[PDB]
């Protein structure tokens, strides 16, 4: 029933200094040179895929053929996503039996088990521990990536920012011997960095945490107001403002660290009993003022607001930021338009000088991210009419909105997809489930929602473009699957694809259409399903294109057996921007190779 192996770095088991007797004696000197490797480490930069070789005696291997399948896996481990996983299948599969030595006098069906827990006894206490011996791996945020900084680089920057942290006072040494409550660790976010800790923990407060979070979710349902819907405002904003759409988009800094600890306290006190009584009087207001972190076997005191990783800090932050929202953001422009998320505010008017005061407010209020900030302002030195703000593009001018994709130059589209599932494992031998279950519609159900298919203030054209950018995305994926299908699944009869492919090309111009549907408006047209339909296969070609060598057969089925031809019964509506892969996906890389 379990077919998948986790490239998870994090399953490395530490490896004996001998294999018992279920296990060929080869493994011995392996295991050996693998504990040599561990000591001529230096500082000198290495390759992973480079020591292995050193390791890993060729002897075991049988011919360069069988050894390049297997250092294949360990590519990937090199270059995974979170998440990924490959097919144990593929640790036994096409290997060439007979040129194994330590497999020769020993049955030819007893073979492909055998190799498979010899393999994985490599990958899980050489190949993995290795790896982690030299690196560390970062989760980027942006998707699944994860990047490998060398431990030796990423103390040096742990330092950097720890001492930091003791001269602006944020953390003070003690002394006790216990209530560290968890770590606290470095990631390096972009350029700055975030400081986080993290519970030990212990289950005997985690139901308890649990009902505290919900609780205090609750007191902001029940006292604080709602930012309101995001597409009704910014629907009637639109709808009755005529002028010039004046806009800025603030983030706020450090939401969690600007906390003021003694005020929120006093915030948690006020709350009516009827929500929380005399427990959250003393405990809540007990633990945000005595958050102590241990660190390098020290335990120091963090007085710098909330923290990160805090089982509290969460739905705390919420409470204080609806606060501070409260006193200081009454008196805006009832007909102004205000939206507030985590840490990020969107105020528009007809009046840039409500405009150009709101950010000063907000700048007096809290502390932002100047860098990040996007207005219309002439007062500022880059104005733009698209202002991002909650994964959609608002345009302050034509008053349309797009779907915000965040793709880096150079960044590995595949990354953004979770196309192994854990807990859901499908069969080597069945990938029409695979391609399938990639090709759902719970990922991208995202660029699918009111904001892109509504035509009440959007544009035709723009609908039609929010579809196509969406179904580039499903595009990417499905290649990105298709990778998947020739690496784990090892498939060779490629025809199955048709009746996967075709079916989701037809179910998505569905889903657009009943959408477009849904939210009709004034703008609308005439959304003729064939037209729907042909945007999505236009997309798939788009991204296809890119491996013509690749996918020549599935592109000349399209070209042939599709009419590509799309009826705009709309005239104003650029239909060459489907003709060609969009500028904001020109640039995601489509090509693993290890490097590190």
């Amino acid at each position: 029933m379990v077919h998948y192996y986790r490239l998870s770095l994090k399953s490395r088991q530490k490896a004996p200094k001998i294999v018992n007797s279920k296990y060929n004696s080869i493994l011995n000197i392996a295991l050996k040179n693998f504990r040599l490797c561990k000591k001529h480490k230096t500082k000198k930069p290495v390759q992973i895929l480079a020591l292995l070789q050193e390791i890993i005696p060729k002897s075991y291997f049988g011919t360069t053929t069988n050894l390049k399948r297997f250092y294949k896996v360990v590519e990937k481990i090199l270059t995974q996503s979170s998440f990924e996983c490959i097919h144990l299948s593929v640790l036994h599969k096409c290997y060439d039996y007979d040129a194994i030595p330590w497999l020769q006098n020993v049955e030819p069906n007893l073979r492909p088990k055998l190799l498979l827990k010899h393999n994985l006894f490599l990958l899980d206490n050489i190949v993995k521990p290795i790896i982690a011996f030299y690196y560390k791996p970062i989760k980027t945020l942006n998707g699944h990536e994860i990047k490998f900084i060398r431990k030796e680089e990423y103390i040096s920057f742990e330092s950097k920012v720890f001492h930091k942290l003791k001269k602006m006072k944020y953390l003070v040494e003690v002394q006790d011997e216990v209530k560290p409550r968890g770590v606290l660790n470095i990631i390096p976010k972009q350029d700055n960095f975030r400081a986080i800790v993290s519970i030990f923990p212990d289950s005997a407060r985690k139901p308890f945490f649990k009902l505290l979070t919900s609780k205090i979710y609750k007191v902001l349902e029940e006292k604080y107001k709602t930012s309101g819907s995001l597409y009704t405002c910014w629907s009637e904003f639109t709808q009755k403002t005529q002028g010039q759409i004046y806009g800025i988009k603030v983030d706020i800094r450090d939401a969690y660290g600007n906390v003021k600890i003694p005020v929120l306290c006093k915030l948690i006190q006020s709350i009516p009993t009827h929500l929380l009584d005399s427990e959250k009087k003393n405990f809540i207001v007990d633990h945000i003022s005595n958050q102590f972190v241990a660190f390098r076997r020290k335990i120091y005191k963090w007085n710098h607001g909330l923290l990160q990783g805090d089982p509290l800090s969460g739905c705390l932050c919420e409470l204080y930021m609806a606060f501070m929202d409260r006193l200081y953001f009454s008196n805006l422009d009832k007909d102004a338009f205000i939206h507030r998320t985590v840490d990020d505010y969107f105020f528009c008017s007809p009046h840039p000088h409500k405009v150009y005061d709101f950010e000063l407010l907000i700048k007096g209020v809290y502390q932002v991210n100047p860098t990040k900030t996007r207005t219309n302002l002439p007062t500022h030195r880059h104005p733009q009419d698209e202002i991002p703000y909650c994964g959609k593009i608002f345009n302050l001018t034509t008053r349309q909105v797009r779907t915000l994709y965040k793709l880096p130059p150079n960044y590995e589209i595949r990354h953004k997809f979770k196309l192994w599932n854990f807990n859901n494992q499908i069969s080597d031998d069945n990938p029409a489930r695979f391609l399938q279950k990639a090709m759902d519609f719970p990922f991208i159900c995202n660029s699918f929602t009111k904001f892109e298919f509504n035509t009440v203030f959007n544009d035709q054209r723009t609908v039609f473009a929010n579809f196509y950018d969406a179904m580039i995305c499903v595009a990417y994926k499905f290649d990105a699957a298709m990778m998947a299908l020739r690496t784990s699944f090892l498939v060779n009869d490629f025809g199955f694809i048709w009746l996967v492919l075709s079916s989701t090309v037809r179910a998505y111009a569905s889903r657009a259409f009943k959408k477009i549907v849904t939210y009709k408006g004034g703008k609308y047209r005439k959304v003729t399903f064939q037209c729907l339909k042909s945007i999505a296969w236009r997309a798939f070609l788009a991204v296809l294109k890119r491996r013509t060598e690749i996918y020549k057969g599935l592109i000349d089925r399209i070209k042939s057996r599709e009419k590509l031809t799309m009826k705009f019964h709309d005239g104003e509506v650029d239909a060459s921007y489907f003709c060609k892969l969009p500028e904001k996906f020109r640039f995601v890389k489509i090509n693993r190779k290890a490097s590190i």
